[PDB]
């Protein structure tokens, strides 16, 4: 019992660096304009969520276990589980939250990235604190009046639905199974597919966007995003061409929806080439994301078949010889066309930088997530288990798996830090 007590101050340490992290990246946030951003706007709901759950769950917890028994009674215990549940569950769906944004991101670039500002942001967490109050508040308050009596002894405090080991199940596999399978898929798409975003206003700039068609610089008819329509000069079978693309009758007009898949399509189609292309492939494999994004410009520009063409250049491409390469390209008819553009692209290609562009170059997603899936886990596998066996979990375990539970919320905050050179900087002072 002496060393047990000893050993018992360490979740209270354990607390206060929650606390005092989270604290942290609140002020910081609160205190820094560089801060202030969407993305970082999720990472300070996360925050709030392991402050509420570190200054209040960790410690209570603490007193239950030090004591063996629930001193403070029914309605204590009915308020720490109802935060508790609510807390951790809008920390969950805030994770997703943060997933669905970064892919909208990626892949509705115009409808998304385009609108997406702070204040939407915070109508989104907003109505997911919502979600989740409603969804655990009212259970684990109203369960026993509903019901008419009180499932829970005296001395030991839990949820009172929660007490068969199936109901519990299926619902640890909806909050936390499906949610978690979600946000692996949402991953491992954006980490496959974030140059896109890069690439994304590279070609917007280049290019620029209408909806309606326009008569190109060339004069030939274009349409969209960096989309070709046709060279020839009647009217009609551009829109023509237009409407087979579209697959509907788009008189000459489209939506920002139908646009941005566009694009996605031609990119998609782009860097198919590139890897389908004997030429381009193996240049393009050397080439670090600015520069590859600059040669899927020029492939998107003049198709697989023209960048595959300029065989003198991609030569010292591919040996790392910059100057060479775009004094190379300077020669060319393609310079001669549109002058700008290329001199933009060709930029990117020497400098090796997005700056020609103004262009800023997943981020910290890979951190919180492993945190949290590694510090969840363990806990929603051992109530999947004892699913099937009544006596094979003692309640050390059960507490065990909370605490870690806990230190996720802990650890989210140094993820922040150590991710972001930012936060680092801004916590230092
Ligand atoms: C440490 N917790 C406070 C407790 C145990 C863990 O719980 C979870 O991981 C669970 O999947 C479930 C646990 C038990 C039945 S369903 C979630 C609960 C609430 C939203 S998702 C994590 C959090 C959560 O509040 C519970």
């Amino acid at each position: 019992i002496w060393q047990v007590v000893f050993i018992a101050f360490l979740t209270g340490f354990l607390a206060l660096v929650t606390i005092i992290g989270n604290i942290l990246v609140i002020v910081a946030f609160k205190v820094n304009k560089q801060l202030k951003t969407v993305n970082n706007y999720f990472l300070l709901s996360l925050a709030c969520a392991d402050l509420i759950i570190g200054v209040i769950s960790m410690n209570l917890f603490t007193t239950y276990i030090i004591m063996n028994r629930w001193a403070l009674g029914n309605l204590a215990c009915d308020l720490w589980l109802s935060i508790d549940y609510v807390a951790s569950n809008a920390s969950v769906m805030n994770l997703l939250v943060i997933s669905f944004d970064r892919y909208f991101s990626i892949t509705r670039p115009l409808t998304y990235r385009a609108k997406r500002t702070t204040k939407r942001a915070g109508v989104m967490i907003g109505l997911a604190w919502v979600i989740s109050f409603v969804l655990w508040a009212p259970a684990i308050l109203f369960w026993q009046y509903f019901v008419g009596k009180r499932t829970v002894p005296p001395g030991e405090c839990f949820i009172q639905f929660l007490s068969e080991p199936t109901i519990t199940f299926g619902t640890a596999i909806a909050a936390f199974y499906m949610p978690v399978t979600i946000m692996t898929i949402l991953y491992w798409r954006i980490y496959k597919e974030t140059e896109k975003m890069n690439i994304f206003e590279m070609l917007r700039i280049d290019e620029g966007l209408r909806l309606k068609i326009y008569k190109d610089t060339e004069g030939y008819y274009t349409i969209g995003i960096g989309h070709l329509l046709t060279k020839s000069p009647s009217l009609n079978a551009a829109k023509s061409e237009l409407d087979k693309a579209i697959g509907r009758n788009t008189n000459g007009v489209i939506t920002k929806d139908e646009a941005e898949k566009l694009f996605n399509q031609d990119v998609d189609a782009a860097v198919r080439g590139i890897l389908r292309n004997a030429k381009l492939k193996p240049v393009y494999d050397s080439l670090d994301a600015v520069r590859r994004a600059a040669l899927i410009n020029m492939v998107f520009q003049m198709g697989e078949t023209g960048v595959a063409g300029f065989t003198n250049s991609l030569r010292m491409l591919q040996q790392k010889r910059w100057d060479e390469a775009a004094v190379n390209l300077a020669k060319s008819r393609w310079y001669n066309q549109t002058p700008n553009r290329a001199k933009r692209v060709i930029t990117t290609f020497r400098t090796g930088t997005w700056d020609a562009y103004l262009i800023k170059e997943a981020q910290t997603l890979s951190a919180i997530l492993l945190a949290f899936i590694i510090t969840w886990t363990p806990y929603n596998i051992m109530v999947l288990v004892n699913t099937f066996c009544d006596s094979c979990i003692p309640k050390t375990y059960w507490n065990l798996g909370y605490w870690l539970c806990y230190i996720n919320s802990t650890v989210n905050p140094v993820c922040y830090a150590l991710c972001n050179k930012t936060f680092r900087t801004t916590f230092k002072t």
